[PDB]
């Protein structure tokens, strides 16, 4: 393992350090967004959340084409709201239902350390 807990104060400068195998080592999932919700890096405990390959998400839109349950101003509204204002960060439960048996999680986004990317944290509830 990797061990950091999810919801910690200081996450997004521990998670600069990472590459994709050691996101794979988190105990929960963990989605790198770039500022038009753009896929550029998904967990392998979050594929075992949503039961989605992570390489084959990586490049798409997660609001538009892969989690459109989330399209939504719960989720997606917090989250161009977040991306405008160039500030991020909020928890919150929410249920994934598209394509899967409906899971209850808590979502934890946080702009990251870095310009113009975002981090989306799931984990079971
Ligand atoms: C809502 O869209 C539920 C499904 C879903 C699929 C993949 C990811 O990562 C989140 C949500």
């Amino acid at each position: 393992m990797e061990h950091v807990a999810f919801g910690s104060e200081d996450i997004e400068n521990t998670l600069a350090k990472m590459d994709d195998g050691q996101l794979d080592g988190l105990a929960f999932g963990a989605i790198q967004l770039d500022g038009d919700g753009n896929i550029l890096q998904y967990n392998a405990a979050q594929g075992d959340i949503t039961g989605r390959d992570p390489k084959q998400v990586i490049g798409k839109n997660f609001f538009k084409d892969v989690a459109p349950c989330t399209d939504s101003p719960e989720f997606y509204g917090k989250f161009k709201e977040g991306v405008a204002s160039g500030n991020l960060n909020t928890m919150f439960e929410y249920t994934f239902d598209y394509q899967m048996t409906p899971t209850k999680v808590k979502v934890h986004m946080k702009k990251a350390l870095s310009g113009d990317s975002y981090w989306v944290f799931v984990k079971r509830v």
